[PDB]
């Protein structure tokens, strides 16, 4: 192996600085990047809704290190003329942009997918950087079943994530690597922990093969939870131990932060589990915070709605510090 | 591993049939798929030049089993109004379409590239199959150097080729897999053979990992030649033995045909080397024919130009049959 | 990738020549390398039974290109005073030696195994060569199940096979690569074909990765067949087509020959399937012959020898497509 | 991926506990596992040399968390008749055993090696455990050159280390994973950093593929240094930072400890660099201590030589806490 350095020290410093800004203590990410099809529905109601979240009062400023936007929102303005990226920065936030182009089927699999979006991505990134964005989001989707995720699905999704990260970093953009393992199915907590550990190991091997600068990245994994259709109830402390155990086994300390997606978890469930993860009594050498979409937005008449959002922002700000409130076989040796 | 079949029996039969039609004995491929930048320049002149090649007299019919078109040409028409895809089929040819969107650089490498174009590919393939295409081409480019091609370069290009092939086959399109090792640099014959063998082994492992149906594919490799800056001359017999040896070591017999690219070779070297390849006294369980662009078009006033092309197409139809003519030397030395 | 050549032209020619001798037209392999635990049981009875096969009448000579021996047998003598490797060679055979040291469990799997035996293997291979052997055999074992063979089991067995092949070829020994997929289970023909295809692709990627010279190797795979408890009926034609299709999709033409293991098949079944494989109307750019143990030995002094000669003769015809 | 668990909670507990004992605060490893060929020379002199080290003053007990032995020494006895493993345990140490059988050439490479010793290793581990050993060592060797370490050499050494690790853990033995990158050559600090990073990423991917329990393992890597013939000068602070950065990019936090090999460094250089490593300001979620042979033994008349070893033990005990002038 012979190095042709991907990044200069200045580019590295820029990327590490951004990543640390996003996940600073008490800060997490508003995921407002739903597509037109997802948000469903007119361009003005979309703009007004974004404006509602993005202009909530200043209690949110210390809670929100970053906001992920959809391409359209990135180019809209608030009522006062200010471009939404300027609104976010003026409140202490970093602007992010979703850059993938959705999932597509893998032939020869049981409905597994990879994600597309690499074509002309460098030129898109360079333009987004100019237009005020400093980090990006790309979502791969995996499913636990009898024979999934398959080796093909794991390899290909990890490979496309590494390509995406590489292109972003060449453009001054911090990549959020999102390998979402879906909660569908009847598998228990142990099986989710196992699959998560295998998927993340493949992701970090791929990132290394593609020469990624881990200090200028973030990870957006699922928490480790039973399948939606498992009927065994698991405690918040078990969810936290399994999640932190899987992360400790796979995620190098150099990764700057881990911004959990919420999945199907209610607003309060998502805050409680994030808090439990931060109280877990194992060494956790990275920020453990939130990148929540619906679990920050569901309770969010203009001013009432904003209060609902601020309340959840404040709650998760506390949870990502362990400060939130709403025998061998129980020890960490059982994970 | 647990199989979720990618293709039905009927889909497979369609792909294998198309693949065999393209490389039927005596037949090869005209690669007319140069982009606008490459072909350099008006659309009229581009259209006229392609009509010139596609409407040559009926003697090319038995020589050309397929033609690769650039996107714009798939939708153009000759002077009589016939769409170029109907002109090609009426002369016995299969219509192909280049689908990649060019190379891009890999960060952290010595200027190595991968190739883009997967986004929306499936929709484009279904459209092209509708407008008369039955196969496709996708080009990856590797370069030999002190530290290249790197493991990353080999892995990534083999992977994207496999993705492209999978998508095509879902849409009834035979993919031509083209992992081109450039002839640039000062490396000798043996070094080209070594790198070709390592690359193709990675290509076919990727095709297996992605569940590709090899009988419904073609391979478009470089011949094994010295680098352009190597001053040791190598004989036609040596180029043939190294090429066939590297292929025998990596390419499953299930593959229906191998359609060489010509690289920097002259029109005549390309025919001579193709012929020597077909005369090589080792077992070759696949068609060994041509997918030539410049090596069919350089020499090609309408009628004289059309005559230079016909001549080359005839020379290469003979060459892909071995019928052409204008210890250390043994196969254990390879 | 940068080459530091593993073999000289002289070394390649020696390996290619050995490999072509073993699988020359009409010839196959007698697999007589049953371990002492397997053959069960004294040393004299073992020597005598091995002598029974190796000294069979010279009508067997055009049928037998190679004989695979267990370590003990390589160092024994026939009644007439001659070392068994001398007996084999005088009948036109190449002498082969089993060099693996059995399977071991892979932790974290459902009863899956890899194979051990690499320690000291180069020194052993140099001695076996000196003592008359020109090819070797190493057996890996995979099992089709709900979650097997797993990625680990395929990768690890492909890697150990390639290590063994590398070491053999450094000592002038042709390696027979044996990735056996067991017939155990009720899976159908097509599942076996799919797994075989996936395993063989991994095998040949690994051989490439370890710089193996394929022209100086042989492959010993399972035929592609339904699982032992499968409830569906399948013709020889179908078994032949599935098998030849899997191989055409995975085995480079440079491989000199494919010497099938008989598995659980009867003497006559293995011959009929081998004949049908050779009649399959598809391009097959390698020798397709037999490396049979029980399928040559079961029905097998002069009367027993004759039954082995008859199966030798039958399989000699089958590996040419000429067996009624 | 479908799990067939390799270890029970009880097995995991035992392995984690052993691992944490070896690398507890202020503790490291005496690597006394030289083969008869390396330690070259009578059986009796070998026994006396190792006796000298193993029975040094109780002042070393807080410094030494484990001792790696060669097979021969595991079955020798001190002058008072005590098995050496009992001498080590009574001084508060964990007993280790070298179980590899040396390197072998990889054909088709530029003199690169892999390591052998897997045959019958499970049976060897179960017996060593019975005879008092609780951890093991296996050494792979890689070389930095114009075209090395090659992909084959990295993939193959990572795979054999994982096989080794799997077998040990099945037998209650904590595996020390030693992928040594040699300092030979004139490459710079960053080249060593880059290759170390690529190698460790392959090592941990392999351990994952083989279902290794990382909390029940230790890593024994080279520090990241310039090549022995490099013409550029580097400070201890730079060596520490390059080393810590390499490890942070590759080693999961679940790994219990990293016990450095001294690889050609002098007694004092190895202490200073270990101290600098422990003072590096970045987050370091594993123990960073020593697994030293010559760096603990070179200066080590019985009582005078024993004192030279005790002093190095004390120096490195401080250094693995960042507390050594």
């Amino acid at each position: 192996p012979y190095q042709y350095p991907a990044l200069t020290p200045e580019q590295k410093k820029e990327l590490s600085d951004i990543a640390h800004r996003i996940v600073a203590p008490g800060k997490g990410i508003l995921a407002a990047d739903e597509s037109t099809g997802s948000i469903a529905n007119t361009e003005e109601n979309r703009r007004f809704y974004r404006q509602l979240l993005l202009t909530a009062d200043d209690r949110v400023n210390p809670c929100i290190g970053g906001v992920i936007l959809f391409h359209e929102t990135l180019y809209q303005k608030a009522d006062d003329g200010r471009p939404f990226p300027q609104v976010i920065k003026s409140k202490g936030g970093v602007v992010g942009i979703k850059v993938d182009k959705g999932v597509v089927p893998l032939a020869g699999t049981n409905g597994e997918t990879t994600t597309q979006g690499l074509d002309g991505l460098s030129e898109r990134c360079a333009q987004y950087k100019k237009d005020g964005a400093d980090f990006a989001k790309w979502r791969c989707v995996l499913k636990i079943g009898e024979h999934t995720p398959s080796a093909l699905a794991i390899m290909e999704n990890a490979n496309v994530l590494a390509r995406y990260a590489s292109i972003c970093q060449q453009n001054g953009i911090v990549p959020i690597v999102e390998p979402e393992i879906l909660p569908d199915g009847d598998h228990d907590l142990k099986r989710c922990q196992y699959v998560t550990e295998k998927v993340l190991a493949a992701v970090y091997k791929a990132l290394s093969d593609h020469h990624i600068y881990l200090e200028g990245t973030l990870l957006k994994p699922n928490m480790v939870t039973p399948g939606h259709a498992c009927t065994q109830k698991f405690s918040h402390e078990e969810i936290a131990m399994a999640t932190v155990t899987a992360l400790r086994r796979t995620v190098p300390p150099a990764v700057t932060g881990i911004t959990f997606l919420s999945g199907g978890q209610s607003e309060e469930e998502a805050s409680i589990n994030l808090n439990a993860i931060n109280k877990c009594p194992l060494l956790k050498p990275w920020a453990l915070t939130f990148s929540y979409g619906r679990a920050l937005q569901a309770s969010a008449n203009l001013k009432a709605a904003q209060e609902e959002y601020v309340k959840r922002a404040l709650a998760n700000s506390l949870a990502c510090q362990g400060k939130y409130t709403p025998s061998l076989f129980v020890s960490n040796h059982a994970y």
